[PDB]
């Protein structure tokens, strides 16, 4: 569970959004007379009428991520 | 769950949104007469209508995540 | 649960928006005649029309999280 | 649990806004006749219909988080 | 569950989206008199109308995921 | 569950979309009157309908991945 | 399930799309008064109308996978 | 030129229409250029996507129309 | 021209319209550059997506119309 | 040009109407650069998207109309 | 030109109207650098998105109209 | 021109309308740089998005009208 | 231009409007740079979202009207 | 231009308007450097967003007009 990024030294981006009557949903959890219900997240959820993502690592650049789950 | 990050030394962004009626739900517990719910998020949840995310690293950088869920 | 940065040394952010009618619901725990509901959050729920997030880590820079759940 | 950030040494960021009936919930506990409800919030709840994070770390800059949840 | 990325030295991105009634909905738990439901996530769930991934990894970059379920 | 990207040194990416009417789903998990279900996912879900991923890797990158089901 | 790339040193990206009434479904987990249902993805769903991955790999890249499913 | 209709004394009508995206053009003059035009209607122009004409005449009744055209 | 209409003595109606996006043109000229033009109207030009005429003449009950076009 | 109607003596009308983005032009004269143009209307123009015309004559009841063009 | 109507003695009407972003223009005349337009108008326009005429003639009842266009 | 109603003796109207955004414009006269424009109006211009004209005559009842246009 | 009415003798009207955001425009000259423009109204011209006529004539009831327009 | 009513003998009217941002403009003549305009009124011109005109004429009701223009 451990990231590292070590750097070392010795243009335009244009997001264009025109919407009419947008509705976005996230995690969303909807539920009548149920009994038990889990919604275990630890990723990236990106959710979104214009989801971008331009130059993430550009650099030196780590990420990282870990779930589980147990119920025995 | 360690991140690190050494950097040693020795453009135009743009977000364009022009949104008529926009509704945006992120994380959501709608329920009703239920037993349990468990909405666990230790990840990242971006949710939107522009959901834009640049240049997430550009010099040395580090992300860590760590979720669980255990109940014997 | 650790994080460390360290810099040694030896543009235009743009973000335009023009909602109308904009609704916007975050972390929400909506419920009626329930018996037990959780939302445990301990990452980073980012939740908005114009969700932007330009630059996050520019010279040394390092995140971290942790969640748990433990019923027995 | 620990974050630590040393720098030793030896723009134009803009957002824009024009939002007409704009209405923003953020973490929010709407309930009736319920028995238990609980909204552990350990790590950056950002909400908003301009929710904008230009440039968080530019030098060295750590974060850290860390949530839990025992019933037993 | 470990990524390093490390750099040492010794154009124009474009989106551009125009809708009308978009509706998007991301992670979603629907149900109604059931048992029990587990939505478990630590990939990258991406999920909109205008879904972009440009220029992910550009200079040192790494990734890293892990995800598990126990029940016994 | 490792992964590194070292990387020493000694154009136009254009997406345009215009819909009229549009509905994405992504992870969903609709269900009545069920017993069990599990949505393991720790992959990556791209779900949308202008889908584009230019230029994953540019410069040295890595990603990985690891998912697993126990029941016993 | 380790994935490594280093890269030591010593044009135009058009995606077009005009959609009228586009609905698109990624993983979904629909069900009726079922038993169990597992959806394991641990792969690369890549879901929409207009799916596109260009220049996946352009300097020193690296994928990996890797997945299980054990009753017992 | 002369209508008369006299009387002496000594059900469920249903229209249902559900259109989308209808558009209609009555009587029309499109020109460009052109050097002269008469549209003379003196008649019972009915258009459009749903056009009903339903007891038009239950009791004594009588209807009458008279048109020309002189240019010498 | 004369129209008459004399009575002595000694149900349901429904129109119903669901209509998404409509539009309706009646008695239009349009032109550019022209030199002359004549809509000559005096008929009954009922012009619409749902046009109904229902039960026009239901007791005594005349109409009349007359129109002329002298250029000479 | 004489209407006359003389009587002597001796149920549920419903329009329903559920238009959305409903434009509707009756007698429009649009030109540009041009020399003339007459529109002449004597009859009964009815335009629009829910047209509708129940029981016009129920008892005694007389209509008429003329119209003319002379230039010479 | 003469209207004459005498009456000698010895239920619902429901009219429903649901709009959103309704736009409805008249009589109109739009010109740019013409010459001469005109728009002679003498009988019953009626331009509308929920244009009803219910029971126009009950008793006795007389109309009548004249229009003339001379230019010699 | 002469209207005459003479009488000698010897139920729930309705309108409902819910509009959001409604624009109305009635006779209209929008020019620019032209040189003659006449409207002339003589006989009933009704222009409107619920444009209800219900009962208009119940007992005895007379309309008349006249128009002219000379020019010489 | 003679208008006449003689009576001798020997429920419930609803107009219901909910607006919002409604713009009304009746008799409008617009205009630059023109030379000539004439609006001559002399009928009965109403313009508006909700233009009710309800029970325009009961008893004896009479209306006229005249216009004219000479120019030589 | 003679108007004459007598009359010998020998319910209730709701109007429910709630508007929120409502503009009305009547007769209007706008302009910017034009030669000549007239707008001659001299019928009845009823403007606005609640338009109603219920039981007009009840007992014995005459109403009359006359309009003219003239130039040589």
């Amino acid at each position: 569970v451990v990231a590292a990024a070590e750097k070392t030294k010795q243009g335009v981006l244009y997001v264009g959004s025109k919407t009419k009557e947008g509705v976005v949903h996230g995690v969303a959890t909807v539920a009548e007379k149920t009994k038990e219900q889990v919604t275990n997240v630890g990723g990236a959820v990106v959710t979104g009428v214009t989801a971008v993502a331009q130059k993430t690592v550009e650099g030196a650049g780590s990420i990282a991520a870990a779930t589980g789950f147990v119920k025995k």
